[PDB]
């Protein structure tokens, strides 16, 4: 005999429409058995639940069993397999036999792809035989049904493609347990928090809003993370307390973690009372930062410490970027009300080392959004079918988790191989790319940024609006801008700051014909010359006469360095015309 | 029944931040079981440890078990697999069943990619079934938990990409046991030396400083190497002693190793007392020279006997080179204090046979740093995707072990194919190179030196500061210089 379990039904939420459908299909045959028998009409036999792992498929099934109050027969993937070649089949028969005999019941087949995979992919004589046993059982149920037999077969799988087309046909009802929304996440948070004593400053609504691509399992973890964060106060208390009971002077310490461990080891049988504390909104934010979106395996490149203060000038470009990327992410309400669709992509083009790569990162940082950087040819393989599959995978990963900025550095390689017929591999990749951009998959949150040092040979098809339409030019030819850059670089030093010197340096003719990379080099060159002066002077004095070291940099060092250094980029005509 | 083991907790060091996090996550559920039960709140279930081989993953787990004092259940990669198709699954069940029954315990899954790899890469019906068994077990634990069941599942892997995305989702906490620093290495050295009687001339701080890309296992070996080097004195003593007891005249010798062997063979049952000697700093340096950086099977080329005395004149160039390369390697303190970022690269250009290749090696030697020399087109393949992957690999190898000088001889081939549209393969390679030089990551310690006999046709993009900005001209037209060379 197998009686039902006691699981909480108030734990699952965000599945309003799907749960309603399930209720309709399962309630009538199980609850009103006398009515169905009298009528003589036939009902639903098999219900298949699909979707990603940890979506609450197993829990939903368990919950449904407990709520209705029917007998639960759990059939896990390897629970029926035996030692000898015959025991496995005998068990399957016994399961179905006992199940039909006793009613009303719910048979749950958890993880079915391990038992019944495609019969062409299974070269074993046992696996094919097991699929056959299941089919036979299904038929027996159908025949027995008009008497008073009431059994519904529930099943859960992670992938529908791996299942044998034969069993798919046998199963009639299908429920898709996919991804949550803002409202749904809010509901899930409430379900988990239910047993906890939340403080008044906690707004679950705010948490849900600022939680993009997280699933039911992820939210569950965020709650657990908060619990651990709160109990850090108790750890500190115990540490101080321990160092008073058993001092051990300075013999127990070589480092910090090790000393803590040793004290606890000494105590052992010492029981301590823990006070029940409440959680803050700050603790939740800390917990959120330390959590993975379960899709960390993707290629999650973390956002650097680059802000707008690191970029000298380009104020016009900054505003334009804010409009396009920060506008839709931070203010979705504004965009929906006016009537326009959110952006797709921008192109950064111009001379080398002007801050194109920096800008991409800076924008990503500002938006507090995710960042992925694919440079030049980090996609291509030696095989005939992996490059295209990989590109498809990238977009799939991006679609799953949004907001994210997808950055493509140096597009001069992939794009020009269209206008002239050369390679076949290059042709396929670019065509797949065009398809991914414009085809059907561009449901926003994902903003594509492209950068190239050479805007010349590029296919107009990629440039077309909807793909990469916003062409932003990054160049450098003005005095005011140069002063800002010099200040920005010399800002990151730590007495003597000297502002007047910086302005004069900028005024010079040699400085006029420079770039961002050149100014950086000038700064480094000046530093090196200064070091030479410090070394020669200090060594002479110390040996003949130990004194102090002076890291100060004057104008004489700057002037000498300035005289020697020459520019990198010569002709700007190439970039501007083409 | 399976009781805990006695391993030293004072052996692992350099993992300050990570160990702290682990402590927070594991201490509360295991130690204060009564408190968690009363509250009703849920805790951490799975802790995954990742990083390279020999990083101390197995040791850390063993240490944690011993320190806490909980029951340790070691599950190695092939320990659960049986003969018949059913025994494997039955064992997995029994493991989880006994584990939940007895508490508090620590289940350790060592090398998990062998058990649960990607289900698409496994065409066997047994492997997929095993993954399913694990999943079922995980769920059972979660259900039983509110009663008084306290079990934490620890796991260790060498590669996260090989693991099935499904099990990755099941596991919640992840700790990265990566590469150590100067301070960290110092600490590791101290842990190993703990049982040895070190001399006063030994400065573990100096060893750590001059130990670039070595791991916890490598340092362990350096210590072992020193032990063998010291006991050479005892070997010499025994040899002299043996030749006096059993002379055998000149019949026992054809060569030197063979004669030594024969004498020892004759003795057999002769027990000798060994004096406990102390190790010197010189013995450590000798030991260090004979050790491999674990990544020996690489493009790692040894530094030749070329010094500044082999190069006639070019005193100005010598000084400039010293500033750029030796400055950051030997004096990091100076650079951090002043405020400038360490160098990236230099270009040696001019007439053939003027010492460009020599200079590169000479600098590497002087700095006592590593040297890799890639000449001309030793990168390109026949396939559409191995050339770019290889370049990426080179930079990855360089990043792992620093200080190193990366030398590119004859760049006149790769660089000019940008200004004029010719090939597609050449285009991809050069673009990847530009990316590796200027892009995301790529920290210092790695100084790139380029050399060319032809400075003419080269793309200005490569010349730009941050990539290969310091253009050094190597020529020869003066009398004084010639006398020095002669
Ligand atoms: N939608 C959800 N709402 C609330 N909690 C959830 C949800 N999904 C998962 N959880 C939490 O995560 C756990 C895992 O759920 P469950 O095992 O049912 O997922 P699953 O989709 O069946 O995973 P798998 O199919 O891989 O076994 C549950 O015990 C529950 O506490
Ligand atoms: N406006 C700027 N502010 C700060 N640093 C800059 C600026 N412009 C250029 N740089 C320096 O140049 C380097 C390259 O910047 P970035 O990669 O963004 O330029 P780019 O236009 O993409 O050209 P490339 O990557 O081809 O050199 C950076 O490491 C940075 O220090
Ligand atoms: N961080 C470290 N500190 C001190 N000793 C170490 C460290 N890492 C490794 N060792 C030494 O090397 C040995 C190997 O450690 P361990 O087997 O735990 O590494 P691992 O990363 O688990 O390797 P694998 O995962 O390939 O089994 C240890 O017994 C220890 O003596
Ligand atoms: N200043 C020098 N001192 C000693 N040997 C030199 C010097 N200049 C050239 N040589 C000799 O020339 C050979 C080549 O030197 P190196 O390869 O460094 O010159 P290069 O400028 O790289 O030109 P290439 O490699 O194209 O001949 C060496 O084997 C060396 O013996």
């Amino acid at each position: 005999r197998t009686p039902p379990t006691k699981v909480s039904i108030l734990d699952i939420a965000g599945v309003d429409d799907t749960l309603q459908r399930l209720l309709k299909e399962v309630w009538f045959p199980l609850r009103g058995g006398e009515a169905c028998e009298k009528m003589g009409y036939r009902y639903d036999n098999g219900v298949l639940l699909h979707g990603p792992s940890g979506c609450g498929k197993t829990t939903l099934a368990h919950a449904i069993a407990g709520s209705i109050g029917v007998a639960f027969i759990p059939v896990s993937a390897p629970s029926v397999i035996g030692g000898t070649s015959g025991e496995s089949e005998k068990n399957i028969r016994d399961v179905f036999d006992e199940a039909i005999r006793l009613a009303p019941c719910l048979i749950f087949l958890d993880q079915i792809d391990a038992i019944a995979g495609r019969r062409e992919s299974a070269n074993k004589g046992m696996e094919s035989r097991i699929v056959a046993e299941i089919m036979n059982g299904m038929d027996r149920i159908r025949q027995n049904t008009p008497l008073g037999k009431n059994v519904v077969v529930l099943a859960a799988t992670n992938r529908p493609e791996f299942l044998d087309p034969a069993i798919r046909r046998r199963f009639s009802v299908e429920i898709d347990m996919g991804m949550p929304s803002e409202r749904a996440r809010e509901q899930i948070l409430r379900s988990l928090t239910r047993d906890l004593s939340l403080a008044d400053d906690i707004n679950f609504k705010e948490l849900a809003k600022m939680t993009p691509g997280y699933v039911g399992s992820d939210l569950q973890y965020v709650v657990k993370a908060a619990v651990s964060e709160s109990f850090q106060a108790n750890i500190d208390s115990l540490l101080a307390q321990a160092r008073a009971k058993h001092p051990a002077d300075h013999l127990a310490n070589v480092s910090q973690p090790q000393r803590d461990w040793l004290l606890l080891e000494a105590h052992r049988d010492e029981e301590v009372s823990w006070p029940s504390t409440k959680i803050t909104m700050e603790q939740f934010r800390k917990a959120v930062s330390l959590v993975q979106p379960a899709s960390k395996r993707e290629g999650f490149s973390t956002i650097p410490d680059t802000t707008w203060s690191h970029v000298g000038a380009l104020e016009d470009v900054r505003k334009k970027l804010e409009m396009s990327i920060i506008g839709p992410i931070k203010n979705p309400e504004l965009f929906t009300r006016v009537g326009i669709k959110p952006a797709a992509g921008i192109l950064l083009w111009g001379p080398p080392g002007c801050g194109k790569t920096l800008v991409a990162k800076a924008v990503a940082n500002e938006s507090k959004a995710n960042f992925i950087s694919i440079k030049g040819p980090e996609l291509l393989n030696k095989y005939v079918g992996e490059s295209e599959r990989a590109v498809r995978q990238l977009f799939s990963r991006a679609k799953s988790s949004a907001p994210c900025i997808l950055f493509f550095d140096q597009m001069d390689a992939l794009v020009p191989r269209r206008d002239d017929s050369l390679s076949d591999a290059s042709a396929r990749v670019v065509n797949t790319l065009l398809t991914e951009l414009d085809g059907v998959g561009d449901r926003s949150g994902i903003y594509v940024i492209g950068a190239t040092n050479r805007p010349d040979m590029i296919d107009e098809a990629i440039r077309r609006p909807g793909r990469l339409g916003t062409s932003i030019y990054v160049g450098l030819p003005s005095a005011e801008d140069r002063v800002k850059i010099l200040k920005t670089l010399y800002r990151n030093t730590v007495q003597g700051t000297t502002d007047a010197d910086l302005e004069k340096v900028a005024l010079d003719l040699r400085c006029t014909g420079f770039s961002g990379a050149d100014l950086g080099n000038l700064m480094q060159a000046a530093a090196q010359a200064c070091l030479e002066r410090v070394y020669t002077q200090r060594q002479q004095k110390r040996k003949e006469g130990e004194e102090e070291i002076e890291p100060v940099i004057t104008m004489e060092d700057w002037e000498k360095a300035l005289n020697e250094v020459k520019p990198s980029v010569k002709d700007p005509e190439k970039y501007m015309h083409s």
